[PDB]
């Protein structure tokens, strides 16, 4: 299949990034994040270009920037930072365990 594992993302612990992911999803984005690291900050940089910050709120970006399939072209989407920050966090520690190129299926709730 498309997929090695599949985590379960908290879309009630982190309601607008949840939203994002399955938002994304449904429009044709990824729903598998190949999990590449070494290239994250760069992937991060080409993701956000020219999107300005926000007082209250996180850049969200799906594809994620430590998956093969983020950078240039992944949404990026606005999400509060009262109910959302730590969702990278969480994102972060869930993956740890998987190898690099371990294929990851994304499934909101």
């Amino acid at each position: 299949a498309r997929y090695d594992d599949i985590l379960y993302f908290p879309a009630s612990r982190y309601p607008e990034t949840g939203a994002h992911i399955s938002d994304a999803i449904k429009a044709g984005h990824s729903d598998v994040c190949t999990i590449e690291r070494s290239g994250a900050d760069k992937r991060r940089q080409e993701s956000l270009k020219g999107i300005p910050t926000k007082p209250g709120f996180d850049r969200d970006e799906w594809p994620m920037a430590m998956c093969e399939e983020g950078g240039k072209g992944a949404s990026v989407r606005y999400v509060s930072s009262s109910d959302n920050r730590g969702a990278g966090s969480w994102v972060g520690n869930r993956l740890s365990g998987f190898a690099d190129g371990t294929r990851i299926l994304f499934i909101v709730q």
